[PDB]
């Protein structure tokens, strides 16, 4: 019933910008950042079986809490929309990546009274990754690791949360058999620091594929 | 065309925009009106079921608090919409970043009303499928503010249906047979949100 | 002779970036702003006849007043050169253009003692025009269509110059297509559903495939 | 390591690299040249043009170097931090023969370690002209890629290797069209006979062949 | 003394304390001078159907401005500094066909004595005719750089009085030449200084 008192957002947005903190990593309780990840697929654009490379659009869901920037909402609004670069994000990118991410979206988050902070670009990105098998009843399964670029496990973990059949586009030339999205620990054997990453397995096929019976 | 006057309102709507706060008045959602006029169809790829469209697409919505007596001053004025709050469209089909051809101003008008009219080259994936047929193509794109939900902005059409004739070019490969735009509400099985938004459909075929 | 004295120009930018308003156009007196656009192609990069789109690239000589920016040059500088984001520029765009206007050129203006501002951008564009009897000894003839995008007739006024060339100063040699006539004639766009009418000049290249 | 997740003292941290830092000036301690480490780990090799003598490839590269200007005591406080690296000091480095510009795939933060150490990995996407021939048999291709500071001379950077050899196999698409043979990394010092001061910079040997060369047809 | 930071910061903001990046550095009420160079180091992307052709080059520029200067006696004899920290003369290549892309970073040299150096590598695409490109009289580009806004008066652009090209490219240079030439249009009095730069090419073999 407040949410649409435009003062009190007004109000809202101000004192998330006076803590905000945008370039400090907002560790609570001597703990890492959790940081979950779920990536929504909206679209497999182009596939190169001999390249290995594919090419697809997803909705990249992002959560993580500041409590710091949390209030109390008994009589005002419960959410605003807030430009990101007044926010701390997590510098996530993708391991196997080809491409920049490109933002199709506006780049707004939104913070709950509570602190929690929502942000969901919708990226188009190519990434090189195993595409044998898409032309097949089994289909291709082609993983995708997303972690923190810069923070290795002590300072943020990055978590998994479906055939995405609520979001995957019916005009795709592809269909999505499944999409597991796991924990995951890197290390490399110069270095002490593991990262935190999200794998996300994405099986899909060809739709309406021809084959010798 | 007085100059000053101009400069002043500039400065009037400068000291009291939120660029970053919707401007809801009274204790409701925004209503914003959105309506796409088709320009030119580009590239329409049967292969991938995707289409590199262009269109005006003309945004208006109220702020009350932008509002000024116009008895003997301007009606109008140009503002960049960096200065204004805009509301936050996306097309939920989308697969290239929105391209902005035009300048990027607004008018405000002394009601308070704001028009933003850019010109967008954008590709979508859609329904591409008859293009070469009598019944034609019908590509549908939803627009709806990407992080504002419907008890905050509600996204509305202006005219159901139109063969944008005015606004269409005569030099494309395809030709308009309707674009038709109406209200849609969408809901997430996963949360309790709605998000308002106008449903585009545009069917066109290749001239013949 | 005094277009030279450093302390001058910076003087005169100075006072120009005290007296600018970027954002509001640069009435005088209860007259719209008029703006004299010029296109001198430099090539014809791409054109397809199937879907009607060409590809150029053109100087776009752009000039106007704001009388308010002028000095009295006696003593010192006729004209000074300045970074556009310290000047109001007209808000131009092709109604027809299909691709962003890329520009090439460093973003300066040149300002005159007179307040006459000149500004021109060389730019690669696309366009969905008439591309029919390209391949003929007529040629095809393509409509560029230039105006203010967010500004009425009151307001801002656009002027086709007269003149009448095929570019040789300015076109490569080197070019698939030739010109054969490069022309602008004053044209004003209004829509059934508002009172406003907009001002444009329509740029007609008349070119053909070599 | 127990402090590391101690917001203030991060925040604190940043604070006082933001006061010291001067991201214009190179960090010369004494009055030595800046030591630039560079190491690339190609990750992968998306075009080979036999025809004009092309590659497009994305490599991360791993830059350190050090300015002790930076360093705290992390004796009771977090060791490490990310940083933007617009509010550091960062070497002017080029490839000598790249023929695209280098597009930063990934966020664009440095780590500064409580010593004073910093590191910088961008993955970077790049186009380079190169000596592709070979890239279809037993032996391979070996592209070169030169890098260097490009404003400054050898007195005042250095850029040096880290790792002589390596095949890159922690870091190498394992679904790449091609295969890393070997990739050598060696100081270089460049003079032209115009001009009296040196480039020190690195070249980057990079030997690498298509997968299953021999093919019906 | 070159690497001694504190100096060297010194002579940072001494030269931000008196660099006008907006003017031109005119000194005894003379025109800039602004001598040119450009180094070839690749010609790709040769299209021989639509004429037109991509060269890389390092374009070197270097100009004075005497209030930059400093005694070096015992300090930096030069510092890089970010070309935004600076007047630097507006070039373009009047005639090209896409925009430059500027493959280096952004920085200038500047010298005790006021001497200024700014090498940017650049790719560009040109139109040329391609049509001989593999015969042994080859293909010719034309470019030719000016200052985009200054015309004679105020900034003379001049020419500077196998290292470079990449020995990986389809192509072998045949000749370049760098020549002085004066730009005028019959519209208008103006004359703008430049260098014209023929680039004369073939195809290996
Ligand atoms: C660096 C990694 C691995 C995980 C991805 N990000 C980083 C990183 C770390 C610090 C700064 N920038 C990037 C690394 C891996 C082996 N040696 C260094
Ligand atoms: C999020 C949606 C759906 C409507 C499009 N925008 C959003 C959104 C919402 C909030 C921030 N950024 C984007 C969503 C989450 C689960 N399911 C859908
Ligand atoms: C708007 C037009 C037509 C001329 C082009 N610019 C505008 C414009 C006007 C205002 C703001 N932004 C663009 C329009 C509206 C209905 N019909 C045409
Ligand atoms: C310039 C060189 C050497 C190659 C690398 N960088 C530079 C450089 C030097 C200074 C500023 N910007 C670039 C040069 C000049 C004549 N011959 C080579
Ligand atoms: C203008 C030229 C020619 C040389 C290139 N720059 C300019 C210029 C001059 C002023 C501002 N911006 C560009 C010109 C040529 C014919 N009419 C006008």
């Amino acid at each position: 019933k407040d949410d649409d008192d435009k003062l009190d957002r007004a109000d809202i947005l101000y004192n998330i910008r006076q803590t905000s903190r945008p370039d400090v990593i907002p560790t609570q309780r001597d703990r890492p950042v959790a940081v979950s990840v779920s990536l929504k697929f909206i679209n497999i654009l182009e596939v190169n079986e001999i390249t290995n490379e594919v090419d697809v659009v997803f909705w990249q869901q992002t959560t993580w809490s500041d409590r710091t920037l949390a209030w109390n909402s008994s009589h005002s609004p419960d959410q605003v929309s807030v430009p990101i670069s007044s926010l701390w994000v997590p510098d996530l990118a993708a391991y196997n990546a080809i491409s920049k991410p490109e933002v199709l979206t506006p780049q707004l988050a939104r913070v709950v009274s509570d602190g929690e902070v929502l942000y969901m670009p919708s990226i188009r990105q190519r990434f090189s990754c195993d595409v044998s098998g898409v032309d097949t009843e089994s289909g291709a399964t082609c993983r995708i690791k997303i972690g923190s670029w810069t923070h290795h496990s002590r300072e943020i973990s990055v978590d998994p949360t479906s055939d995405d059949s609520e979001y995957f586009s019916q005009y795709s030339r592809f269909e999505i058999l499944d999409v597991t999205q796991k924990k995951n620990s890197v290390t490399y054997s110069c270095c002490p620091e593991a990262y935190e990453d999200v794998e996300v397995s994405l099986n899909f096929r060809k739709k309406g594929r021809s084959e010798i019976l």
